[PDB]
C-alpha cells in the first residue's frame, strides 16, 4: 500500500 510497496 505504501508508495514503493505492494502493501
Amino acid at each position: 500500500g505504501l508508495p514503493p510497496y505492494v502493501d
